[PDB]
């Protein structure tokens, strides 16, 4: 419950014909981060040094 | 009366969505000069040196 994925855009595929290279260029962008509402909330385990 | 602004194009705006870079570019271009029909006609006053 402490973690939220702040969004803002979702996978946007944008294709631009880039003639002159006779190519079609597809670009996909997304802006997402994991965040945590409050500092606490995860414990990780580690193999021992 | 001696000066005319020779035109040829006036301020126009062209938006060119450039996907693949995800920008939208506004290129505004214009073409004009200030020219005098005959050389006479301007006196400028100058601060002294």
């Amino acid at each position: 419950d402490n973690f939220v994925m702040p969004r803002q855009r979702a996978v946007t595929v944008e294709r631009e014909r880039q003639a002159g290279k006779q190519r079609d260029a597809y670009y996909v962008t997304q802006r997402v981060n994991l965040q945590r509402y409050f500092a606490n909330g995860v414990v990780s385990g580690t193999y021992a040094a």
